[PDB]
């Protein structure tokens, strides 16, 4: 119901179809992308294509009505773990703006073709939010731990331009630019790409959250700012954050 | 006496007042400099940044007068451990040259905003000696393992475009530029900040000496080269070093 | 017989004579530079430079020639750099591909003709490589241009390259050459300290069980057979996963 899936020589294209929440994820989102994911190439696919629908790729999270919030952070690690495990690359057509899960969910592609005009984005430290160890070393990885440190710590933005200045995004394209390219990976061996899709992902970016990770995280997740920062997104407002 | 302190809406300034040598570092300043990190925000600030008097950001160490000089090395790391640790953000404003333990200083710092003259550089193959782990680690990280194995193992300069082109530099600019950043970042949750710069600092370039480095590292701190390269400097006249 | 080495006042330069075969690297040819360095500096050279004859660094892997134990022996090569105390410097003159694009990583530093290209094609001949070639090219190209590299066996060119840290300097072999004899003028014990502390950044990885299984499934496979022979008659491969 919140998804779009179309095959076409060799390549499985999956679409995000939430264009008037820009994507935005939630319980039911996520659980029929793990879903979609899982079951590629049953299909005699080789190769995914992930976008989205409409301006953005996807703009974030947005759990407003979603019945079954409560078990939606698990229902998020399952998606990131079948894509993780998939013998499939994934090209992400990032077709335009990909903000807090929508760039972890970028970054969990294996590959990135990006539109002129998307930017990457995590305004966590605008929602006084706290990220996981995975999105943080992956992200390091990507643009470099300088970058990575801006746009962690004052919630810079990644322009496609910079993007592939630092290898975030692989090449600047299209839709059908990335189906393309999907198509040209689906001719290659598959077991060559599944070592390697494995080794890349092994490089240590998958990593445990330390004891004073897991604190200082518990700390700003549990905060009266995380709700401050959106009553005052709510009242088209600065919000007034206490550090607390 | 050798550093200043000012604040400006939740922004808290020190500068590094020793530009008769280059802001050189010894035990009076990174003991100044060390009490005014911990003694930041107490104080209503929510941001520190850091620059230089004069030409330079600081060209390294001036034991040179230097009566508790013995035991400065201590008193360095402590330094590096109050920035670490500290929850303020602290934006470098790299005035000019950052080299040796200013380079070190700099990459402590947890944003970078780089003047067009300056430049970095660990002289070390130079002068005969070796880096702790840290130093190194953090500096691939920054520039790129490419980049960092010309500059430790043939002493070159980092210059400005470079470091923006690498993230070194998180933007090209002025001590007010850094300033108004400094600002920005003061209106952002403190505690998602908090969570982050740890995260970051613990990517592992935190790093224990492996056996083999602390043998070379030794050997290099004790060797005969380390006082030819002085003498050398001191004739002005080429060094003619022995590998011991 | 298959390498020149020449002696330039500190400056040992060590130069692969197959450009018949772009320089690929057989039993012997690997023989021949695992000795060579390690007998340099033995020998007054305190930097040496390695480069390629002809329009190739070194095109790949060659088992022409008795060569089962060639694994062992290509390992020892990149073992005697490693643990060189003597900095080497890659004049990369031409393509650097497959073994080719290890041996050049495995330089200290690298100064790159205008024309030369890096790849790892294992994505097209359906084979794996070991950690540490992954590893070290995540380090010198970001991780996202690795990706790709692997992934698709995306060509990287000399430019993008210099962009990445791959190539410290364009240049020839006679920039690499006076490169080499600033770095000898240096203090070696620093420069030993900082060599083997940067090697040690993690990318010298054993290969985890899932890995070493992959690694196994693949070069046990017979997209393998396919691949060489759709290669063999200029034709695209119709490759199984098998
Ligand atoms: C194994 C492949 C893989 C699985 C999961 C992930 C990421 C995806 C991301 C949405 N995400 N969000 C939270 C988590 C996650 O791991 N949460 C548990 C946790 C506990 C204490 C902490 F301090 C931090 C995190 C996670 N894992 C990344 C990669
Ligand atoms: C915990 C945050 C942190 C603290 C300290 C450091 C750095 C700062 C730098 C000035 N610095 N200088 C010497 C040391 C240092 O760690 N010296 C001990 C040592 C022992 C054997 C070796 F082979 C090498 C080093 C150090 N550690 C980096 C990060
Ligand atoms: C210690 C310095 C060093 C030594 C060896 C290597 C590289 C060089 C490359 C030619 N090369 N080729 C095969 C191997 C290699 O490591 N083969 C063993 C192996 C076992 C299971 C696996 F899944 C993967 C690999 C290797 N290691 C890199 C660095």
């Amino acid at each position: 119901h919140m998804i779009g899936i179309t095959q076409a020589e060799a390549v499985l294209t999956i679409e995000l179809q939430r264009p008037e929440r820009r994507n935005a994820l939630n319980s039911q989102l996520v659980e029929e992308l793990t879903q979609a994911i899982r079951k590629a190439g049953d299909g005699s696919a080789r190769a995914i294509v992930l976008t989205g629908q409409g301006t953005a790729f996807c703009a974030g999270a947005d759990l407003s009505g979603d019945a079954f919030a409560a078990d939606y952070p698990d229902r998020l690690i399952e998606l990131h773990k079948a894509m993780d495990a998939s013998p499939m690359p994934v090209v992400g057509a990032i077709n335009g703006p990909a903000i807090g899960a929508g760039l972890q969910l970028a970054m969990q592609c294996d590959l990135r073709v990006v539109a002129p005009d998307a930017f990457f984005q995590f305004p966590t430290s605008k929602y006084g939010l706290a990220l996981d160890n995975w999105s943080i070393r992956r992200l390091s990885s990507l643009v470099g731990h300088g970058r990575a440190r801006a746009m962690l710590l004052s919630a810079e933005k990644l322009t496609a331009e910079i993007a592939l200045h630092t290898g975030m995004a692989n090449r600047i394209g299209t839709l059908a630019d990335a189906q393309a390219w999907a198509a040209e990976i689906a001719r290659l061996a598959p077991l060559a790409i599944q070592h390697a899709k494995r080794v890349l992902n092994d490089d240590g970016a998958i990593e445990e959250a330390w004891p004073a990770h897991k604190e200082l995280f518990d700390k700003a997740w549990g905060s009266q700012d995380v709700i401050e920062a959106q009553v005052a997104r709510m009242e088209k407002r600065p919000p007034k954050f206490q550090g607390a």
